[PDB]
């Protein structure tokens, strides 16, 4: 059975934990605590180890999880779309993780949700012609996407005012069967967003 | 011919400028300058257009041409190994270039090169079992590490003297010749490493 490492937080590794989920696959995770401060190629958390696939690097991960079920794309042409659309996510999520530790977050907030709406205006418009990211099935960009609106709604509950098709986005990837029950079961972490001494999306609670 | 847009600088594309000389691959630039700042998906530099794959995100640019010559793996497991490197290879680059337009810069810069060892102490590892990251061929995170190698260079001169393996590696990719051919060019772009406004590898000289 894989076993996924990481901190008890969502972080980087929440978009792979909705990926497996949808999947259905089984996984076991070991969970690092806030105190729990005391080959793998490169060392490092999260930590992907199956059937003696022993990974670092969460993007190297959610890949990995995507390639063995045929996710990544047909050819070429489809794959970069894929990571296309995947780098541009991490733009918004490291966007927000970027400051989120920072003595000054409060003031480069402001700068960031500036810049926000034309970043998920992209995404606005992709969906404005498509059911998920690509098109009529699910990817592992969907949940990277997914993940980005959760933590950018925390920090302005507004911000998705002007994008109705993100906010139904948001909605049909909870509607999923599985993701729904993940949501809702006793797995699902909901805070923190970032590491605990975070100054935005820290703390034990919101 | 496929067109490469993005800033006359190394920044994010170079080594994907690499790549491309490494496999001989025709293809033009669009260059812009300091004074420019007066389909595609995720509009960005750089942008990558060949045979109406209209492609934004550097990292989905570099995978593409890997992808397009059979170089990003041949099972899961490969590519995920590929991939790992590649976020390897990032937090090194990436890592400079965060602090690199700060006001706080010369600190920063402390904290960086105090855990930069520890980063580079990984692919030292990767490096005395193997010839190039991923073994005997060349993949494109050899180039990433080149240039990451090239960056922290400049911020301090002496980080590879603990790391032979390293240096040799730096040596080595130099000495293929389309590289060492590519390097001594006219389309080689020297300086800056970052955008001309950053406060480290700016301005329009060493």
């Amino acid at each position: 059975s894989p076993i996924l490492g990481y901190w008890k937080i969502k972080g980087l590794v929440q978009p792979t934990r909705l990926l497996l989920e949808y999947l259905e696959e089984k996984y076991e995770e070991h969970l690092y605590e806030r105190d729990e401060g005391d080959g793998l190629e490169f060392p490092n958390l999260p930590y992907y180890i199956d059937g003696d696939v022993k990974l670092t690097q969460s993007m190297a991960i959610i890949r990995y999880i995507a390639d063995k079920h045929n996710m990544l794309g047909g050819c070429p042409k489809e794959r970069a779309e894929i990571s296309m659309l995947e780098g541009a996510v991490l733009d918004i999520r490291y966007g927000v993780s970027r400051i989120a530790y920072s003595k000054d977050f409060e003031t480069l907030k402001v700068d960031f949700l500036s810049k926000l709406p034309e970043m998920l205006k992209m995404f606005e418009d992709r969906l404005c012609h498509k059911t998920y990211l690509n098109g009529d099935h699910v990817t592992h960009p969907d949940f990277m996407l997914y993940d980005a609106l959760d933590v950018v709604l925390y920090m302005d509950p507004m911000c998705l005012d002007a994008f109705p098709k993100l906010v139904c986005f948001k909605k049909r990837i909870e509607a999923i069967p599985q993701i729904d029950k993940y949501l809702k079961s006793s797995k699902y972490i909901a805070w923190p967003l970032q590491g605990w001494q975070a100054t935005f999306g820290g703390g034990d609670h919101p």
